[PDB]
């Protein structure tokens, strides 16, 4: 049975329990939504930073819009390794997104970053972890 995890649903700060180890970028909150207003130029990104544990595998599951390229990593902060999870095309109105995560390694940190490097922002809601693949998610928001 999958255990989920809800990081943030409407956000109007940073998630309980987390920093962010970003770059190149700051954030805001507005609408619910967790806002990532990148600096052209800097290929900025939110980092958000899980400061107790570890997720392992399984999926994430977000609503979001963007501008531009948004590339999706996750990281393992003991080996500081990151890994690539999918880059999502533009929208201008939310998707809900669910991704398996294939990183052999526990991961805590996530990060959406502005790909196309040119200050595109990006609104983030409702991002959950699963322990279970995308296929077998059943959505809690
Ligand atoms: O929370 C409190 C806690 O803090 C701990 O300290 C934190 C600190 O608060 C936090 O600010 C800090 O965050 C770091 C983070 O750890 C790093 O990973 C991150 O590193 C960035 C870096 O700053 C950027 O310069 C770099 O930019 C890259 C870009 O990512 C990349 O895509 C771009 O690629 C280009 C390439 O250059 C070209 O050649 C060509 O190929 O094009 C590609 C584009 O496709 O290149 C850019 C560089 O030119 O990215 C990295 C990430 O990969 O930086 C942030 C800071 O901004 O984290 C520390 C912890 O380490 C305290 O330790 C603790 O005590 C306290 O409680």
């Amino acid at each position: 049975r999958a255990t989920y995890t809800v990081i943030f649903k409407n956000a109007s700060g940073l998630p309980n329990g987390y920093d962010n180890w970003g770059w190149g970028c700051t954030l805001s909150y507005y609408g619910g939504a967790m806002i990532i207003n990148p600096q052209e130029g800097k290929y900025g990104a939110v980092s958000l930073k899980r400061n107790s544990g570890s997720f392992r595998g399984g999926s994430l599951r977000f609503d979001m819009k963007n501008e531009g390229k948004v590339k999706i990593l996750v990281r393992n902060s003991e080996a500081d390794e990151k890994f690539e999870v999918e880059t999502i095309s533009p929208s201008d109105e939310y998707v809900t997104y669910i991704l398996d995560v294939d990183f052999d390694l526990p991961f805590d940190r996530i990060d959406f970053q502005d790909a196309p490097g040119n200050g595109d922002r990006i609104w983030i809601k409702n991002l959950v972890h699963s322990t279970g693949s995308a296929d077998d998610f059943v959505d809690p928001i």
